[PDB]
């Protein structure tokens, strides 16, 4: 059921899981949706991407007060733009740790995003290196290579089905990758097949701008990668 929560909406996926989507209107595409994770983890809160706002994230933060009311531990945040970072400032004022890829951290000020307060970094196969990503308990963070941007991550939750491309993974009927601006279309179709590869379990694929597909949504995505090529 979609519960609607000021001008969000928040949907259980599992018995500790449940996706927050918020809005903003661009001209020439209409009121634009965003996804993320909250993940309950024993007596924490874990969330997975920002609101586009401070206000949008800020009004997560109440949904959680009062759908869970337990702490929110720490966010996760998948890539510097303002869908998954915008809010960051909100996550600190509530004294929130914040973690990102490095290279998010580097690109934050560029791209109008406040830096998150911690750095992930990844060995040679994607996984994150555990010392940048501690307390993460069932939250698995996976670096696909380069994608939607360069410095898209992933993310699967341990003990469900679900896992997390972001922007890299485009839902089964997308007509295109969507945003080309800093994409790597050289290495897109790689960077799909490896989430998939890293995330087997996951039948439940989040979209960053849809509902839940299945993982037909990784080889159509990895499908209109090739022809970029
Ligand atoms: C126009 N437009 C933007 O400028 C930025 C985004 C966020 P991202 O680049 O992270 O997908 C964005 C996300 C989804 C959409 C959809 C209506 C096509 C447009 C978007
Ligand atoms: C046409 N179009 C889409 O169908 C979907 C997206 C969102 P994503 O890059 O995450 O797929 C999207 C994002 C940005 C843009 C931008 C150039 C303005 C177009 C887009
Ligand atoms: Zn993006
Ligand atoms: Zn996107």
């Amino acid at each position: 059921g979609d519960q609607r929560f000021g001008d969000l909406v928040f949907r259980q996926l599992a018995p500790n899981v449940w996706q927050h989507t918020s809005y903003l209107d661009m001209p020439g595409f209409g009121a634009v949706a965003s996804n993320g994770l909250i993940v309950r983890d024993g007596g924490r809160v874990l969330v997975v991407d920002t609101a586009w706002t401070d206000d949008q994230t800020a009004q997560i933060l109440n949904w959680i007060k009062q759908e869970i009311n337990l702490p929110v531990a720490l966010a996760v945040v998948t890539h510097a733009h303002q869908d998954k970072m915008g809010g960051m400032d909100a996550l600190h004022a509530a004294g929130i740790a914040t973690y990102a890829n490095a290279l998010s951290n580097q690109l934050a000020p560029q791209e109008g995003m406040v830096a998150a307060q911690h750095s992930l970094t990844f060995a040679a196969n994607g996984w994150v290196e555990p010392a940048t990503a501690p307390n993460f308990g069932p939250l698995k963070v996976f670096y696909p290579g380069p994608g939607h941007t360069s410095d898209n991550i992933t993310v699967g939750i341990d003990g469900t089905d679900i896992a997390f491309g972001g922007c890299l993974i485009k839902d089964s009927k997308a007509k295109s990758l969507g945003n080309l601006g800093d994409a790597d279309t050289e290495h897109y179709a790689a960077s799909a097949r490896a989430f998939g590869a890293a995330f087997p379990k996951a039948s439940m694929i989040v979209m960053s701008h849809s509902a839940p597909d299945s993982r037909a949504a990784i080889t159509h995505t990895a499908r209109m990668a090739d022809k970029l090529r």
